[PDB]
């Protein structure tokens, strides 16, 4: 198996359900995971039309997507950011008791590789990957929190519409500029 | 596959490297990286002596086991705490040397696959959740164990386990939780 190699610049995203401990508050643990993974299904089907992507359901329930570390790609920004989108919609396919996520992206050097030896998954690590979780744990429900790493390896700007600005501290560094994004 | 299961009573450990930030600020990914895999290639060498845990290496770097959730085992704190305490030891000899932060904590947990053309094992829960701050809430070279935890430790008197107190613990309010030094 290929040695670990690092990615000079992909973009990675976390998704996690708004109000989970709220909602698993009225339901089973049992009716809560089933609901996590008929959402995770959603998101799965969803990304039959995104292939440049590779996503891993995570410990602590947060489903990660990445681009430009599967397949080169460059356009990796733009291609992750419309899936956030379709997430979105596709989180208000499967209802609750609806359901809505809170998106995170940032980019950056990634290094992926192979870990484990009876049981081997592909490990994805680095700086970026730990701030793009910051990023979606310090953002905004229904919405997509990106950095400005992020924004600025878009290719194109201009069909998104990106005026809000936020800040995230995240307490690895300083305070770093983000943008929001509706999806309404 | 066999749907998901509740498992009313396993335990779960999470593990990190302590001053992590400080290793790869004055060195390389890719190095820093290959620190982590030795590691867990550590972690994952002594645990095939302990047959009742399943181990998963976590997408943000932590080292997480579990007990009672794969092969039934009554004692699971019990061998989960002794297994932490190899953990330190593995931990000393990779360089200096590498100091790492663990935390357990017991309860039911939801264990099943997730995913279908790539499927994981999945653990799933408050109980996974509260263990992981155990570790992000307790101390470098130690082992931090909740109350729950404690109380399912059959073996109370095998273990130097210090009562530290009441903190709170981001999410979860005030825990009781005691601490257990290795060496």
């Amino acid at each position: 198996s290929a040695p670990a190699q690092e990615h000079p610049e992909a973009t990675v995203l976390f998704s996690d359900i708004v109000g989970f401990t709220e909602i698993a508050s009225r339901s089973s643990p049992l009716e809560v995971c089933s609901l996590l993974d008929e959402l995770y299904q959603r998101f799965d089907a969803a990304i039959e039309e995104y292939p440049q992507l590779y996503k891993v359901e995570t410990i602590g329930d947060a489903y990660m997507v990445v681009c430009n570390v599967t397949v080169p790609c460059d356009d990796h920004a733009d291609v992750l950011l419309e899936f956030a989108l379709r997430m979105h919609e596709e989180a208000s396919r499967v209802a609750s008791s609806p359901v809505r996520i809170r998106v995170g992206m940032h980019s950056g050097p990634v290094v992926a590789g192979v870990v484990g030896r009876k049981m081997p998954r592909f490990c994805l690590f680095g700086d970026t990957v730990n701030t793009a979780s910051r990023m979606e744990s310090h953002g905004e429900a229904g919405q997509i929190h990106i950095s400005e790493a992020c924004y600025c390896c878009l290719r194109s700007k201009e069909r998104f519409e990106i005026r809000e600005r936020g800040n995230i501290t995240v307490k690895g560094k300083g305070t770093m500029r983000t943008y929001l994004l509706s999806p309404l």
